[PDB]
């Protein structure tokens, strides 16, 4: 098909599709630190579910290698300090479970514990954003292959954030209208639930992206309550094994991408959260690293086409 | 201990943290001379239409954009340039195994190349890279690199405008013209100034900076072609003796083609070079910031000793 380029007000940046890019040639643990009963062998904890309960289903502990030290703090207060938090989500006892394994009820509790620690960090005031994120498979830079996420608390607002705050203001002021509560209109519906919609990003950054979005105006993440818990573990679930099956089990990252914890009152009404999944497909070369553009070979039309004919039985 | 850094260039912070590096881990061509008529239609050769040809800048076989969509220009249609520039007549030599003279010649091919694409007022800016190895993208095994020429002024340079205004604002100063002082010197010749920079994104990651203010790539001569080559080959034979020969990425950055008379005064080209060593996870596809184990004081200290 013919190249086309495409933009939107979340990623605020054109993306280059073009299939004929899929057509070129080329020339080219049983037990860890993780595991239960283990704990001892893991940087301290902040806390597990069941509360303090021995036997559990997640724990939250903080990265042994962070990226960012927590103890400079108050020195927060061209160069500035590395603090911040980094911690790690255990999401399983069970080394072999991976996270689309468990069921929408636990994966909910895994989500719901992001929304417990956000809510920590959150009264620093040092803080201004928390990125959650997971990563499985060796090529999506996976290190540990027990089932884990991780949470990443900033000094900084990222540049993905301004991005998007830019994107979403300019789009709010010209229509009056928050762009992702048309998902339905603006992008390609795969599913839905009783409160989240997945989507093909319209101006989809990667091949086989997908997007769930609350259906309901929501600007924070950690807004999340326990009944949209659940169905969002369910729909998250669903678009992870729907990877799995059509795509034959590739590594992923996701990303939940939410509001600034000083977001103004003003930014509010186009400010509104979602999940990022990424199925690893391949990597970038100097065209991207140079640009900050990406090259997409699957236009979202037909991602979402066999993304909803995907059958699960 | 950790840090972040910033830069006018990037625009944006990066988190250097070197205790990262300590965590464990369960974990002959259709380019070859004579075969022509298994590519893509050529554009150029030099020596200009010569059979014994040393490089060539020939069409993209499966193109990223299409170079007959120009008169149609949320959605735009994907009219640009995809371009290779062949490196070798022959299959084995890489790149840096090019005599300078060569890869100057392979410069100005590129710079050839950007001013025949600055005749389409369609075009804005125009994107010189290099894949060498499978990690770093390559599909290619022969030594090529690659123009893309965009309809559209393309994110990083319109953060780097914006950074690169904001410190002339603040200073006067344009801040590449300030490299020997804003970036640790790995080396030097008499027209460029290698670094390993002050808030850099990857780990080795290195900047060719021209000493002269200069808005262009394609303003290069014929004695800065040669000049530069010398100090992209002794880079590109660093980081391969250094780091046991990595597979790497090169960028040229440049001025959109329709840069305004009032950016000039500091907006300066530079050519980027990024060994590969590891990939990203979710922090950096989530954020967009960049975890870089290695500090640019330490990445200077080593390649200064490097030796060939
Ligand atoms: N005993 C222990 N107790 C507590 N924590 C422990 C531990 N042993 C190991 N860890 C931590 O566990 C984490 C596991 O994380 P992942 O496997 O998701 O990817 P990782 O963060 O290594 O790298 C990927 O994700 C990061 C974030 O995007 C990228 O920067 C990087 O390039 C990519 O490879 C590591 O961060 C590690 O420090
Ligand atoms: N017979 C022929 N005639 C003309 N051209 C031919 C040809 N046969 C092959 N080609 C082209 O030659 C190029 C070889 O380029 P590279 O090895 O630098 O990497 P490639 O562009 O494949 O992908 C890497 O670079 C891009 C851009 O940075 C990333 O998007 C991508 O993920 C990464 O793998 C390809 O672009 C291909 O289209
Ligand atoms: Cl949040
Ligand atoms: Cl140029
Ligand atoms: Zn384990
Ligand atoms: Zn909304
Ligand atoms: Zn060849
Ligand atoms: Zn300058």
């Amino acid at each position: 098909q013919s190249p086309e380029l495409r933009k939107d007000p979340v990623t605020n940046r054109w993306v280059i599709f073009s299939p004929a890019r899929a057509k070129r040639p080329t020339d080219f643990p049983s037990s860890c630190p993780f595991c239960i009963g283990r704990e001892q062998e893991c940087a301290p904890e902040l806390f597990r579910v069941p509360d303090h309960d021995p036997n559990w289903k997640l724990r939250v502990i903080e990265n042994l290698y962070p990226a960012l030290s927590r103890n400079l703090e108050t020195q927060s207060t061209r160069t500035i300090v590395g603090f911040g938090f980094h911690d790690v989500v255990i999401e399983s006892p069970v080394h072999s479970i991976q996270l689309s394994d468990i069921d929408p009820v636990g994966i909910g509790d895994i989500l719901i514990a992001y929304k417990k620690r956000i809510n920590q960090i959150a009264q620093h005031d040092s803080i201004n954003y928390i990125q959650v994120f997971k990563n499985q498979g060796a090529s999506a830079g996976a290190s540990m292959s027990h089932s884990g996420s991780q949470m990443m608390a900033l000094p900084v607002v990222p540049p993905t954030v301004s991005s998007r705050l830019d994107g979403t203001k300019d789009y709010f002021e010209e229509t009056g209208k928050c762009c992702l509560c048309e998902a339905k209109s603006k992008h390609f519906v795969i599913d839905e639930s009783s409160h989240f919609v997945s989507v093909a990003p319209f101006a989809a950054t990667y091949p086989f992206e997908i997007w769930i979005i609350p259906k309901d105006h929501s600007s924070h993440f950690h807004h999340l309550d326990d009944v949209k818990a659940v169905d969002l573990g369910g729909l998250l679930k669903l678009m992870l094994q729907k990877i799995a099956k059509q795509l034959n089990d590739p590594p992923y990252n996701y990303m939940i991408h939410t509001s600034p914890l000083k977001v103004t009152e003003s930014q509010l009404p186009y400010t509104h959260w979602f999940l990022q999944i990424v199925p690893q497909l391949s990597g970038v070369g100097g065209f991207e690293i140079g640009t900050g553009c990406y090259i997409n070979p699957v236009f979202p039309e037909d991602v979402a086409k066999v993304m909803r004919e995907v059958s699960l039985t």
